[PDB]
């Protein structure tokens, strides 16, 4: 309905290690009115699981009740059921992919009703995006057009298929209960063909939980893990995928790891660099590195030091008028400076060339 005056960039981190990770994130409410992104970050789990990892991003829509439910409570659904545990051993990968469908499906019940009980007057609903890494399994986890990607190799090893509405399967599927695909939208309001929650879209007779309007069945993807080439994953919630592509956040996050191992201001500077690129969504990033994720390179930091203090200069340069700051941006890039991050461009440079703008023109 609304969008604020002023952005509220104010970031929300959180850090740690164990189990050979490092993580870090990074989220911030931006121009919306509301934050509805909420996320998980655990490493080690309960129940015989100490050496697994858990990290999860949610992207709320209509609220915030569906997203934080599932933060706090999607990964006991998905590890104590039947299925999960199941087999007499430790977890196979059956178990584990049939775990999180159950998982996902009991919590989505779950979450309807205690609504129907309580008398609820939320109708909202939520993504959620994660990976569960075992010793030597990364299990992907999508439901939603929020996204996660694993670099290997320096290259984009997997990324997950967004779910959209007009994709052919959802498209079939909405078609058979009733609804049809307007544009992107199903029944022309809703932009997601998959999440948790939106139990109004989950009321046709005679079909199934995962027949509905809006399923609540994940994606789940096995990658075996590689101590040699696995350098590290990033999930987002869509405000961020929205101004950069695969390619790009991972080159750019790639540059910057190569210029600090501090992984939340890593974190910062993917969502800063989305706002500027124009972003005007809630952002949420979660970055686990593994031992051979990007290394701090001396020449690179120096590097980042000679650009930064070429943009100060160009800045006390081109005030002679006095332009502001939106136009300082404009000269600035009609200049075509090289040596820009790489996918970040002139955006991830905005906070040091708007620093500089300041200590010049503070008033
Ligand atoms: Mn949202
Ligand atoms: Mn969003």
């Amino acid at each position: 309905g609304a969008f604020l005056d002023k952005p509220k960039m104010e970031k929300h981190n959180a850090q740690g290690q164990g189990n050979g990770l490092r993580y870090g994130l990074s989220s911030m409410q931006g121009w919306r009115v509301e934050m509805e992104d909420a996320h998980t970050a655990v490493i080690g789990l309960p129940s015989g699981l100490e050496s697994w990892s858990f990290f999860a991003v949610y992207d709320g829509h209509a609220g915030s009740q569906v997203a934080k439910y599932c933060c706090e409570h999607l990964l006991d659904h998905i590890t104590n059921n039947q299925d999960f545990k199941g087999s007499a051993g430790a977890p196979s990968v059956e178990n584990v992919k049939n775990g999180i469908r159950t998982g996902f499906l009991e919590i989505d019940e779950h979450m309807r009703v205690m609504s129907e009980k309580k008398h609820g007057a939320d109708r909202s609903g939520s993504t959620a995006v994660g990976v569960l890494i075992s010793p030597q399994h990364t299990y992907f986890i999508n439901c939603g057009d929020s996204r996660g990607l694993l670099c290997r190799n320096r290259k984009v090893h997997f990324f997950t298929q967004d779910h959209k509405p007009s994709n052919p399967l959802e498209k079939e599927r909405i078609q058979n209960a009733g609804g049809s695909v307007m544009i992107q939208r199903v029944n022309g309001s809703l932009a997601v063909s998959r999440a948790l929650g939106d139990f109004d879209y989950k009321c046709v007779h005679g079909k199934g939980p995962t027949e509905q309007l809006v399923s609540p069945e994940p994606e789940v993807h096995d990658i075996e893990r590689s101590e040699e080439d696995d350098q590290f994953i990033i999930l987002a919630c869509d405000g961020i995928w929205d101004v950069m592509g695969n390619e790009e956040l991972c080159d750019f996050v790639r540059s910057r790891l190569e210029v600090t191992d501090d992984l939340e201001k890593v974190c910062n500077e993917v969502v800063d660099t989305c706002l500027y690129k124009g972003s005007r969504d809630n952002m949420s990033v979660i970055l686990i590195c593994f031992p051979n994720a990007p290394k701090v390179s001396p020449e690179a930091v120096k590097k980042e030091a000679e650009l930064d203090k070429y943009l100060e200069c160009r800045v006390e340069e081109i005030i002679k008028g006095v332009p502001d700051l939106v136009h300082v941006m404009r000269t600035l890039a009609s200049e075509n400076i090289p040596s820009l991050p790489p996918g970040g461009e002139l955006a991830s440079k905005r906070n040091v060339i708007e620093a500089v703008y300041n200590r010049l023109n503070p008033y």
